[PDB]
């Protein structure tokens, strides 16, 4: 009989659904394993509203297949422009569970982002003082900083100041990717945390780029070096609950990343839980695991802990080349390979 | 508008590949420069005397009418291959060099490059150059540093035991290889291509992924671009034009795992003077595109001369191969110069 891995239900603390049949398609390859997850702001028009977060939220659970237990954390998308107010209600009505930071173009549809982050600084004192979480996409955008320093740049430029003006901010530093990174997040406190890919700890930029460029591995914040890779992996392994499950899912159709220009993000729903099985069992960690699937985020946000259970048994499980959507498709992480580790039903 | 009139150029790093490709491609290079370094690295790489000189008739049959163009062959050095070959193809002028690709079995590419040090000792004591794609292929080694690697670990021993071969390090990426180079000697040289004086990584990765700059070497930071700038902007004579243009069918390039190469054959010259302009230092382009090559190879300086007219010059986005296509450099946009014949 295989092994076997009982674990409290986890959760996914960052996920884009999309919108219209791609959110119908990509969202039950996370509502079949996680509970809860923390849905992106980033449509084509951001979220921005409690109007609009309401509509959204309802389309999601519209897409939630039956016999799937499933609620989205919605969050509002920051602004220049942005209502205080708007946010406050948001939060204390229970339609937004936090807010979300995009630097101006730093990523996808990120054009209303915001431009002069100091400049929204009233904004996270009245986060501050509800207990409302700020989420971050931790990157400099300016032209004249290389792209594998725009994350370490972030932390001393934006990230440490805001700290030292807002110390009982909760922050989560989304999708972290540098040794700088985890360094910084694992020297803080009870108010910093962090989300971690999948495919930043299985990858490292040659993967990406070695034989051949890999626009399927293309995502924001970019692959680091394999020093990088290896200073996630031990910050994970080490047990730390200030780190927890992360995917940024990023679906995008297939014809818009194999092109001239490639959209950033892996479409990695299908084999997440898996996958990080696959990680912890690597560095010798699977005691850890539990943790950062379902602990860590929940203790971080403050939120309670799932009841449920699921259980990872290892017995292989081959990962589709293609998903169908429409007449177009999308590639999912891991494509065409083959997992060690499965979900029972 | 203001012209410069200099001597014909060569290309010291080319790929023309082969059958309908290299009809298609070939053109481009004909019509503008009088010479270029054909590398051998075709699906049956270039290894005999026999394969050369078919491969260089091949090329020769595709010259348009009109055009004056020579391929000059190179060898692609293999673990196996006899030094009689390299020796005999030199020497009756099917040869004009050969070529290094370390390996990523012995009839295929050099894996143990000590191996074949008794090639050199013949190629240095003939006077034939050595053309070396300088990176390494550890595993271990991250893609951004394989070059400067290659440097210390197998160049300079390299240098220090043949230090009267004459080198060419090809296609230079880096600072490192630049500060090496220039600290050298003149049996050290090396070729720029466009696309690394341009641009760096973040024109590949900033705003989405383009696997149209995507080239081996790959492109590197910002800092070792302003290097290679430099370096060509200073006047040395140990840089020439060599544009590794290595074009790849549209859908090769734009796929789950997209070719390494640029085809950037169609507005090679204008796009280095662009470059030159830039750096104020068109009175260095001449030498670096007509004459330093010449005089490293020691070969003779073309009797021709081109000129280069500065007036808008629009890249087309797509260039017709058979049923498919092939995009090349700086599709889409607008150069500021143009070749008048
Ligand atoms: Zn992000
Ligand atoms: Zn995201
Ligand atoms: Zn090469
Ligand atoms: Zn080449």
């Amino acid at each position: 009989q295989p092994q076997t891995l009982k674990i409290r239900r986890p959760d996914d603390w960052h996920i884009h659904l999309r919108d219209d049949e791609m959110l119908s398609t990509v969202l039950p390859y996370t509502s079949e394993v996680f509970a809860r997850a923390i849905v992106m702001p980033n449509l084509a028009q951001p979220i921005t509203t409690v109007a609009s977060a309401i509509a959204y939220r309802e389309r999601i659970l519209a897409a939630v297949p039956a016999g799937h237990k499933f609620t989205p954390l919605m969050t509002c998308y920051l602004t220049n422009s942005l209502d205080a107010k708007e946010l406050t209600t948001g939060f204390e009505q229970g339609v937004f569970t936090a807010a979300k930071l995009y630097p101006a173009n730093a990523t996808t549809n990120s054009t209303h982002g915001v431009s002069d982050i100091p400049a929204i600084y009233p904004l996270f004192e009245q986060m501050q003082k509800i207990g409302m979480p700020l989420l971050i996409h931790g990157e400099v955008t300016d032209a004249a900083v290389d792209i594998f320093d725009r994350e370490a740049r972030f932390i001393d430029q934006i990230l440490e100041p805001i700290r030292q003006k807002f110390p009982e901010l909760k922050i989560v530093f989304e999708h972290i990717t540098t040794k700088d990174a985890a360094d910084y997040v694992l020297a803080g406190n009870r108010f910093l945390g962090a989300t971690v890919t999948p495919q930043h700890l299985m990858f490292n930029r040659n993967h990406m780029l070695v034989g051949g460029i890999r626009p399927h591995l293309f995502c924001l914040p970019i692959l680091k070096r394999s020093t990088h890779q290896q200073a996630l992996r031990a910050a994970v392994a080490s047990g730390s609950d200030r780190f927890f499950l992360g995917t940024d899912s990023a679906p995008h159709a297939k014809h818009r990343k194999e092109s001239s220009c490639g959209c950033a993000g892996v479409f990695n729903a299908p084999a997440a839980l898996p996958a990080y099985a696959s990680v912890f069992e690597e560095l010798n960690a699977l005691q850890h695991l539990e943790a950062f699937c379902a602990l860590n985020g929940p203790r971080f946000y403050g939120l309670p802990v799932n009841d449920d259970v699921v259980e990872l048994v290892r017995t292989p499980f081959l990962q589709p080349e293609e998903i169908p959507l429409g007449n177009e498709s999308v590639i999912p992480f891991l494509a065409g390979q083959t997992l060690n580790w499965s979900v029972k039903r």
